[PDB]
């Protein structure tokens, strides 16, 4: 799997978390697009809703107020 990280910096909501989406394609790696959807599910569970960005250089997700 491929490790992705989510960094949230909202007004009242914030925190960091990682995830590794199941490689059901057996590709040997995971696209950020899959991790994005998973992280958005994490946001839905936590009630987080801000501006989503993604760092290509470090493969990192960020949500800001």
């Amino acid at each position: 799997h491929t490790t992705y990280k989510l960094v949230i910096n909202g007004k009242t909501l914030k925190g960091e978390t990682t995830t590794e989406p199941p490689d059901t394609n057996r590709d040997g790696r995971v696209d950020y697009k899959d991790a994005e959807k998973v992280f958005k599910q994490y946001a839905n569970d936590n009630g987080v809703d801000g501006e989503w960005t993604y760092d290509d250089a470090t493969k990192t997700f960020t949500v800001t107020e």
